[PDB]
């Protein structure tokens, strides 16, 4: 407890103690920056005054390792999981079954991404803790976590980065109030987000040779396509070409290159991130119900799109990192998409003499189950995060 939050403090650098201390001071802020710290540009990284306290606190953390699964407790917003919504207010004392299914449809078989630094318990919150709504999380994190113990009464800091499932959820009563306890699990998945330089080692470690295991007309297609064949290709996709006005040279063309995708199959859980335009989402450049400052937007935006399917009938680039590019300045939709183990897809940068920075392309029709939406504020611009899997 306190003991051993005075024992992992010998452990610290003098720097890291430092990052410990503003964070004492200053804990809501650094939480929301680690939140979303990696979607903005590599300058603006660099220039925010709490992006050094980032790596410091991110480095404390690392050094205090779980040598077993561990439960934790921590208090959740349920809007975290797509359900925007109170359970009950603060006032109230019961979770009607009603509302429990509904929370329980909301979250059924769906993956949640979180991140961010977090402060949690060991043990359960009981009739004098600080309970702050209505759903507790009991997750299982597995061996090896970082988790770093701390005087302030004292507090654990973990940061996540994982994707997390809700195995079980139960009513519970603390101090003749209801709750909903959320059992839950961690699902790993590979995420550089701004690392580049460590996606694109992993890119080309895993497709170097991903050329020689491809036909030479899968080869010639693939290269035809990266060489700007992609435009003629995507608008015959998205135009409904194949129905309307069938090319067979293009069909032959898509083919070869989906089964070029599904040569070497994406070797691991794998995040990767697209700037979406306002057409992606049935939206223009000039619609009003893009302008995500305004709140109804945000609303309107959800209820169409959140819980939901997105589908491309188009081939589907994305990138290995998440940061912001001047190319995509205007874009307001960051796509965040889970690509389960064996899908289709493949790391393109990882060949010689192609110009593409990072890249990993997915199979045209591609399928994607949005789990969760959130916004976030670059500079005085709302922008979107959408928490996608793909379900291929
Ligand atoms: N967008 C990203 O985050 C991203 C990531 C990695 C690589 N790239 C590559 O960067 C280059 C330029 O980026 P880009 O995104 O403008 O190229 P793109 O070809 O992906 O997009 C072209 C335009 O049409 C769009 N579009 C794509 N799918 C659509 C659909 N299904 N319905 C309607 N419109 C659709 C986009 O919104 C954009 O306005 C491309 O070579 C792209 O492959 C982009």
């Amino acid at each position: 407890e306190r003991k051993e939050a005075e024992r992992i403090e010998q452990k610290l650098e003098r720097s890291e103690k430092e990052a410990l201390e503003s964070y004492k001071k200053d804990s809501v802020e650094i939480s929301k920056y680690s939140q979303t710290r990696n979607y903005f540009y590599d300058y603006q990284i660099e220039a925010n005054s709490r992006e050094k306290e980032y790596k410091e606190l991110r480095n404390a953390i690392s050094k205090n390792k779980i040598d077993k699964p561990m439960y934790v407790y921590y208090f959740e917003s349920p809007e975290k999981f797509a359900f925007n919504k109170v359970i009950r207010t603060e006032n109230q004392n019961e979770i009607s079954l009603e509302k429990f299914n509904e929370f329980k449809e909301t979250i059924q078989n769906k993956l949640f991404k979180q991140d961010g630094f977090k402060d949690i318990s060991l043990y359960e919150p009981g009739k004098g803790d600080e309970k702050p709504t209505p759903l507790l999380m009991h997750l299982k994190l597995p061996r090896n976590t970082g988790m770093l113990p701390y005087t302030n009464n004292v507090s654990t800091l973990i940061e996540q980065g994982y994707s997390i499932k809700i195995d079980k959820i139960v009513r519970i009563v603390i101090d003749g109030k209801h709750y909903i306890k959320a059992e839950a699990s961690v699902v790993s998945s590979l995420d550089f987000k701004d690392d580049v330089s460590k996606g694109d080692s992993w890119g080309k470690a895993n497709y170097n040779d991903w050329s020689n295991k491809l036909t030479p007309n899968e080869l010639a297609d693939v290269n035809d396509y990266m060489r700007g064949g992609y435009t003629a290709i995507n608008n015959y996709l998205i135009s409904n070409g194949p129905v309307n006005n069938p090319n067979p040279e293009l069909d032959s063309k898509i083919t070869n290159i989906e089964n070029a995708l599904k040569r070497e199959p994406i070797p691991t859980n794998l995040t990767v991130y697209r700037r979406s335009g306002p057409q992606e989402f049935g939206l223009t450049l000039t619609s009003p119900e893009y302008d995500f400052n305004k709140l109804e937007n945000i609303d309107a935006f959800k209820s169409k799109w959140e819980g939901q399917a997105l589908s491309y009938p188009n081939f589907i680039s994305t990138s290995i990192g998440s940061v912001n590019m001047s190319a995509f300045a205007k874009r307001k939709i960051v796509l965040r998409i889970t690509i389960p183990k064996g899908s289709p897809g493949a790391y393109l940068s990882a060949i010689p003499g192609y110009a593409g920075e990072y890249e990993v392309l997915l199979n045209h029709g591609s399928k994607f189950k949005i789990n969760k939406i959130d916004s976030y504020k670059d500079g005085t611009i709302t922008k979107l995060i959408v928490d996608a899997t793909l379900i291929p």
